[PDB]
Order: structure tokens, then C-alpha cells, then sequence
């Protein structure tokens, strides 16, 4: 498939087009124990990009791209709506939360499995519920486009590598800023333990959130991990300290010299350590249609 057009001016501001580390004039040096080849630090409320490295460079997202199938689902599917599991859901590769034949799962439960344990089976199930893989990918990429994600083409809902798969640290920032503005999404990613339904002879179990930033970083709102052979380590994390809500995105990193979540902690530290109002660019606003919602009693 042909590559996506590169915009004539970097989206969010001219400064966001460069390689390497971009910071406001006079600012402190960026953390040196970050191995992410691309990253972003941004304000969730104002949309200000505080600092970045190759923010518009194109890289694979791995599992952090799950934000799009999650929001497509939250937007268009009823939370208590029951979805029947299939063997196809269980047949997907990678991490799974136990979605299978003979199982019934609410969209809500699938979303917790999707986001707390990166359940690829939950992703696949939601994709069928969005109308099967072709329709799901069309909706996911429509959502990406309507959020201004002009670097983003999604090959799979789960983040598994596929032809044409691409995103940027900026775009991922766009997607998670939008997602964190939805209380349903916010609640889920902040959730430490969740009762996941069993099925048939399979019993329910307590699902735990895999995200270490959530446990170890004070003020953390949570986040999302990822890794594939092509993407390397990816990570999104956010925190609220004294009303300042910062987000960091990491792409194409490694687990050296410190784990990805700890690299993220340092970038968040760096972000809080920059003066408020600092801005090298902005996360552009979603299409207006994405920011509002469109919705027995007869005389008898
Ligand atoms: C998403 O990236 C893949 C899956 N989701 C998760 C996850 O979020 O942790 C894993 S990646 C897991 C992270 N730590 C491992 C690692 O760093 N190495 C093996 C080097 C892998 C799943 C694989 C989804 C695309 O399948």
C-alpha cells in the first residue's frame, strides 16, 4: 500500500518536524536514560506539546494502538451489550484474557481485558462487534483521520504488525488525549483489578492491570504498554499532579537502560519540571463530531 501523504507543514506546528530532541529555548536537558527513538510529552488539558523527539517520525505502534478500537467501541457500542466469544478470538496470537466459545462478554468487560492486559482476543472480539475486521479497520482508520492522525494507518486493531501499519508519537498523543477526555476510558485505564467473567466450566478470575507506572508513579492515571519485533518497545502513560495533567508517549524504544515505564516516568518528571505554559507546538483538536454524543413510553 502507498505511504500516507506527509502534510506540507508538520501538524501541530513547524517545530514538530525535526529529528532528535526538541525542547523550548533555555529548558533543562532531556532525560538520558530514554531509549525511545521517538517520544512526546504533552498537556492533556491544554494540548500543549512540551517536548518531543522525532514527534512526526513514522513508526509502528504495537499494542498502544488499541486506544482506537477501544474508543470506536466506547463511542458506537453500548457498554452492557453482550458479545458472544468465538474460537477465532482465542485463535489470535499474543496475550489473551480468555475470550472464547461458550463465553458471553459485555463490551465493558472486553474493554477492561483489552486495556488492562492488552488482550488481543478482546480486540478481535470488539472488531467483529464493530462489523468484522474490514468494517472495524475502516472505522478505526476513520477515527484516526478524524482525530488528525495523518501519520496513522492501522493494519490491525490489536497492534500486531501488518502491511502499511504506521503511526507517530504525535498521533498516539492525539488519540490518547481524546480517549482520556472520555470518563469511561479514563476509569478503565486507572483500574487496578477487575472481575473478568468465566464461561462454562471456565471460572471467572481477577484481572490485574499490567501497567507498572500506575502502581509506582504518584498521581499516575495509568497507561498502555506495547512491543513487537518491528515496533520495539512502545509506551503511553499519564499523571495528574496538582491539576496539571501530563501525558508521555514513547515509540521504538528498548528495555535498556531501564524499563519502558521508568523511561516514561522520567519524561513525565521532565514535563512537570518544565515551566507551566511551555509549548513547542500543540495537539490539534478532534473533529467536532467526535466531541459530543447523539442519542416504552407510548400511551398505553
Ligand atoms: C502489544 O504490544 C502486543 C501484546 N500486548 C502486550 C503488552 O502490552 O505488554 C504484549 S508485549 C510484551 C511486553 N513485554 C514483552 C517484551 O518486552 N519482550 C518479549 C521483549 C512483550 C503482547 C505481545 C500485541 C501486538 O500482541
Amino acid at each position: 500500500p502507498l505511504p500516507l501523504v506527509v502534510p506540507p507543514t508538520p501538524v501541530g506546528g513547524n517545530a514538530l518536524g525535526g529529528c532528535g530532541i526538541i525542547t523550548a529555548p533555555g529548558s533543562a536537558p532531556a532525560p538520558g536514560d530514554v531509549s525511545a527513538e521517538a517520544w512526546l510529552v504533552a498537556d492533556l488539558d491544554s494540548g500543549a506539546v512540551i517536548a518531543a523527539r522525532d514527534p512526526h517520525g513514522r513508526h509502528r505502534p504495537a499494542s498502544v494502538i488499541k486506544v482506537l478500537v477501544a474508543m470506536a467501541s466506547i463511542n458506537t457500542l453500548t457498554l452492557n451489550k453482550s458479545v458472544a466469544g468465538t474460537a477465532d478470538d482465542a485463535a489470535v496470537e499474543g496475550t489473551k484474557v480468555g475470550v472464547n466459545t461458550g463465553g458471553t462478554y459485555t463490551v465493558n468487560q472486553l474493554l477492561h481485558g483489552l486495556l488492562m492486559h492488552s488482550g488481543n482476543d478482546a480486540a478481535y472480539a470488539l472488531a467483529r462487534q464493530l462489523g468484522g475486521m474490514p468494517a472495524a479497520l475502516e472505522k478505526i482508520n476513520l477515527l484516526a483521520a478524524k482525530l488528525g492522525g495523518r501519520d496513522t494507518r492501522v493494519a490491525t486493531p490489536s497492534g500486531l504488525d501488518g502491511p502499511g501499519m504506521s503511526t507517530s508519537a504525535y498521533d498516539i498523543g492525539l488519540f490518547y488525549r481524546y480517549a482520556w477526555q472520555n470518563p469511561v476510558f479514563a476509569d478503565i485505564v486507572a483500574t487496578r483489578t477487575f472481575d473478568f467473567p468465566g464461561h462454562g466450566d471456565h471460572p471467572g478470575y481477577e484481572l490485574e492491570n499490567d501497567n507498572q507506572l500506575l502502581y509506582n508513579y504518584p498521581g499516575a492515571l495509568g497507561g498502555k504498554t506495547g512491543y513487537t519485533d518491528d515496533a520495539g518497545q512502545t509506551f503511553v502513560g499519564a499523571a495528574n499532579r496538582d491539576g496539571r495533567r501530563l501525558m508521555t508517549v514513547l515509540l521504538h524504544g528498548t528495555r535498556q537502560p531501564i524499563p519502558p515505564w521508568e523511561q516514561a516516568a522520567h519524561l513525565l518528571d521532565y514535563g512537570f519540571n518544565t515551566p507551566a505554559g511551555t509549548q513547542i507546538g500543540t495537539l490539534i483538536e478532534p473533529d467536532p463530531s467526535l466531541m459530543s454524543t447523539d442519542r416504552r413510553v407510548d400511551p398505553q
